């Protein structure tokens, strides 16, 4: 079994990459694609509170992302890992660290303490970081629409946040150059994963 | 002016909601409510071809919905927006994306390329998504199903969820699992809040 998380800002090609990697890995492995809350009832109820919130306090929001993370981990991820599955998870702890911790300014160490209470030692076996520059990311976000200064600044802070998290911690982390055309990003991600799965 | 579209599967209370919301807004706004083809002659002739179709190829069907969309947009919507009106439109691009693109399996990106040729940059200012769960939706449809109908209804909802997930900025999701009185109220409030910001 393997617990593989995918991290990156919007515009990193993360959705395309997970889907294409899934379609290739399924040939050889019993693989599932998931994201939080991922259909888990309590997590779905938490997701409704977050989405229906009117100017919700950022710490309450962080605690709800963490509660949805736990429910998804306990009721979906852990049972799949027990069945010997390869679990491809779109966003995990590092998303809370980059978004709530860094970009929203709660503090990375504070959001880490919160999320370590939530995951209780269950860190990913491997984390794919889709390393996109703000500029390439911006262009992909514009393309995927129909950006204002606040959106551009928030996108930059998320990227700065991811750079800081990787700078301080890098073992499970494997950074893929997401500035490349998506065909190459998919190939490098697939190769990185196969290399890991073949080391058992 | 404002171009407001309404989207959702059957069983979302969309007909009731748009009709009741239009009845309220018509007291305080220069607003019109329409749907495709909306009486536009070319659109009406296209509608007859779609409705009289015997196992029509899904891509032909998508092109006819997009041709009806253009005629209605050009002859009805654009002139009203030029007069400074609020235009309430029941189903637009997102219906083609969810039904032809996702549920029928042509592909969302392919149906989007087709519809972007049809709308030529005229995306809605605001799209109200009547967010109903498959289960509540099913019950409303029965009140107003075989395995194929149930599966198609679920796919349409999955389709809408995917479109909103990838393009969340344009949409305002209203909880359509609520009694229709509350769905109408939340939609009305969402619209008035938007119109008062510009
Ligand atoms: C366009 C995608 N649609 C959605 C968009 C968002 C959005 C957001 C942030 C704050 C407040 C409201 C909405 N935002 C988008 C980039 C990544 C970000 N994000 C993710 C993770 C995993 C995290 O830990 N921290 C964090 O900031 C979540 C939140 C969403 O709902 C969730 C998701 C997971 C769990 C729950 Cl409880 C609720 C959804 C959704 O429709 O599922
Ligand atoms: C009982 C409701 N009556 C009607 C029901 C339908 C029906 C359908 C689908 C496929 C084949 C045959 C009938 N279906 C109902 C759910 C939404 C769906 N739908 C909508 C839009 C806007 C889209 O883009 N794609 C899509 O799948 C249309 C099509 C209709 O005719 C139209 C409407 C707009 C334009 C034209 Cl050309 C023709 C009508 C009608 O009486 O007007």
């Amino acid at each position: 079994s393997a617990f593989i998380t995918f991290e990156g800002p919007e515009g990193s090609g993360k959705t395309t990459v997970i889907n294409e990697v899934y379609h290739r890995l399924v040939k050889d492995y019993d693989v599932i694609m998931t994201r939080e809350p991922g259909g888990v009832p309590t997590g779905e109820e938490i997701r409704k509170i977050v989405l229906e919130g009117n100017d919700m306090d950022i710490r309450t929001e962080a605690m709800l992302f963490a509660a949805s993370r736990r429910e998804h981990l306990v009721l979906k991820v852990i049972p799949a890992l027990k069945e010997g599955k390869v679990v491809l998870c779109d966003r995990y702890i590092d998303s809370s660290l980059a978004y709530q911790g860094y970009a929203r300014g709660i503090g990375v160490e504070e959001v880490r303490a919160l999320n370590e209470f939530a995951i209780n030692g269950l860190y990913p076996d491997l984390t794919i970081y889709l390393n996109v520059s703000a500029e390439v990311g911006r262009e992909r976000i514009i393309k995927n629409s129909r950006l204002d200064q606040e959106d551009l600044k928030f996108h930059e802070k998320v990227i700065e946040g991811y750079q800081e998290i990787i700078h301080n911690e890098s073992q499970r982390f494997k950074s893929v150059n997401a500035d490349q055309p998506l065909e190459n990003v998919v190939e490098d991600t697939y190769q990185t994963i196969i290399k890991y799965l073949e080391k058992i």
